[PDB]
């Protein structure tokens, strides 16, 4: 299980949103997908 599903909203890859599941699938997509992800 390389990173975790926290690890994947961390970095910004919903791509690897495979980690989280149901609720944290759709969560850390809405944070990775998110346009102002990490973004000041």
């Amino acid at each position: 299980d390389p990173m975790t599903c926290e690890q994947a909203m961390a970095s910004c890859e919903h791509t690897m949103c495979g980690y989280c599941q149901g609720p944290l699938y759709m969560t850390c997509i809405g944070i990775t997908t998110d346009p102002e992800c990490g973004l000041p």
